[PDB]
C-alpha cells in the first residue's frame, strides 16, 4: 500500500506550487492579451 | 500566419505616406492645370 501511494500519492505540497503557477499563467497571458488587442487599434486610429 | 502577413500584410503606416503624396499630386497637377488651361486664352485676347 504505501508502494501504491508512492506511485500515486501526488505531493500535492508540491504541485499546489505548480497549481499557483498555471492560474497565474492563465490571469498573465490574458492581461497581456487585453493589452495585445489595443495595438491595432492604436495603429489605425493614428494614421487615420 | 506570421509569413502569411509579411507576404500580405502591408506597412501601411507606410503606405500612408505614399498615399498622401497620391492624395497631393491629384491636388497639385489639378491646380497646375487651372492654371495652364488660362494660357492660351491670355495669348489671344492680347494679340487681338
Amino acid at each position: 500500500t504505501n508502494a501504491r501511494s508512492r506511485i500515486k500519492d501526488t505531493d500535492f505540497a508540491a504541485e499546489t506550487a505548480a497549481l499557483s503557477k498555471n492560474q497565474v499563467l492563465q490571469q498573465a497571458g490574458t492581461a497581456i492579451l487585453a493589452q495585445a488587442n489595443q495595438l491595432p487599434q492604436a495603429v489605425l486610429s493614428l494614421l487615420r
